[PDB]
């Protein structure tokens, strides 16, 4: 469900399809995303779930992003 949301943010922010967004794949390389795009996706998930999303420290993959937002959002 969380990934559905993070995916929603990435899909909308990047205008890419949900199927195109892959957990095992890195967005910065897959979609040639820069720190700003990731920054915004994190700003968007921050605005959506408002959870501790550690980024710009090696996190540029849907798996780490989702795992981190989801793990951090957990009680």
């Amino acid at each position: 469900m969380v990934f559905e949301k993070i995916q929603a943010i990435i899909v909308e922010e990047l205008g890419k399809d949900a199927e195109e967004v892959q957990l095992t794949t890195n967005i910065q390389e897959e979609l040639d995303a820069d720190s700003l795009d990731l920054f915004q996706i994190i700003n968007e998930i921050e605005d959506e779930f408002d959870v501790k999303i550690e980024t710009e420290d090696g996190i540029q993959t849907v798996q780490d992003l989702v795992t981190y937002v989801e793990k951090q959002q957990a009680n």
